[PDB]
């Protein structure tokens, strides 16, 4: 299945095994440096959230002192 992780200020497409989920997708941009929440629809994802094939993740990082507006 495909999923385009969108960064904070950018877009990268991600390619998931079949019937992927949250849990696999979190593991290949854990596997990188930055770790960051990935959340779709204004909601959370969990560990066994299976969206589908060309879906769309939100990854949201941390600030300083969370974020206001």
């Amino acid at each position: 299945m495909l999923v385009i992780v969108r960064l904070q200020d950018q877009t990268l497409p991600f390619e998931l095994p079949a019937g992927a989920r949250a849990s696999q997708l979190s593991n290949l941009l854990s596997s990188s440096g930055m770790a960051f929440s990935l959340h779709t629809q204004g909601r959370v994802l969990s560990e066994a959230a299976e969206l589908n094939d060309k879906m769309v993740i939100d990854a949201f990082v941390p600030a300083d002192g969370a974020g206001l507006e």
